[PDB]
């Protein structure tokens, strides 16, 4: 018996963003109210959580472009 | 018996991102008003938490631009 | 019996973010309000909490990349 | 010829506010957002004139009691 | 001829304001924001004006009482 | 000819402001902010003006009272 694997994804993608001019933003808000009233929190394994929370954001990139990428490979005999 | 295995992916991928100017950003906000009133809070196990929070953010990236890449191989015989 | 394995993941990924100017940023903003009130915070094991925040953050990177990249390779006989 | 006038306006009023306790008052606001835009302004003659104000009042009188009493006589011969 | 003018308002008039406790007085206010853009101000004669503010008041009189009280007699023979 | 005037207001006239305890009082603001833009300002004959303020105020009295009394008299022959 005799197992071979051979594994060559190859890939050559651009990705782009030719762009003027961002030009005028304005962002500007007037603060709201938040109350939050809890007792127990129990958090285990992996929590992300967000209690009570007034948060404003600009996010103005000059050109924002993600590329993800995986490879995965499982050998089971 | 043999078992043989080759890993090779080759890539060769570009992210661009080409911009003039970013211009006139205003991030001018009044701010709220937070209460959280909690008694009790057990965390364990890579717990992220985030409890009462009034935050401002003014990200201007001039190019922002990410590539995540990961390569995983897993052999059990 | 014989195994054999060869890991040669070959990569050239260039991130690139040509810009011309970052301009006017203003970030103003007229700070608001928190409160919290607990009693009992026990925290183990990789915990990261934020608790009562009144934040602000001008991030203005004249271009930021970012290129993440891992090669794991477990091997099990 | 003869003129005569008598004027006695004769008064005993009372005004009373009796109270126990003001308890507990709460003024929480998250303040908002005034923008006021104008070229030219020209007042004259007694002008009461309020342009762009976020105000915030907490009047608590223990007890508030205005009497106002005018007494007007004009003689014209 | 002959004119005669007599004036005695007679008067006696009580304001009382009886008060337990004022209590608990919050005034808790997350301050938000003005703006005001003008030129021109051309102000004459008892002008009263106020321009872009962000006032907070806490007026907690322990009892407030006003008694206004005029007497105007013109003659014009 | 001839002409008499008696000019006899009596008054007794009590402001009372009888009062236990004023208590916890608390004025706690998170300061906003204000912007005032203007070029021209020409003011003349009793001008009372504000341009541009962020004040607090804590006016607490233990009992305030005012009485305004006024008494005119104008003779024209």
């Amino acid at each position: 018996g005799s197992v071979q694997i051979v594994y060559k994804p190859v890939d050559l993608s651009k990705v782009t963003s030719k762009c003027g001019s961002l030009g005028n933003i304005h962002h500007k808000p007037g603060g709201g109210q938040v109350e939050v009233k809890s007792e127990k929190l129990d958090f285990k394994d992996r929590v992300q959580s967000k209690i009570g929370s007034l948060d404003n954001i600009t996010h103005v990139p000059g050109g924002g472009n993600k590329k993800i990428e995986t490879h995965k490979l499982t050998f089971r005999e």
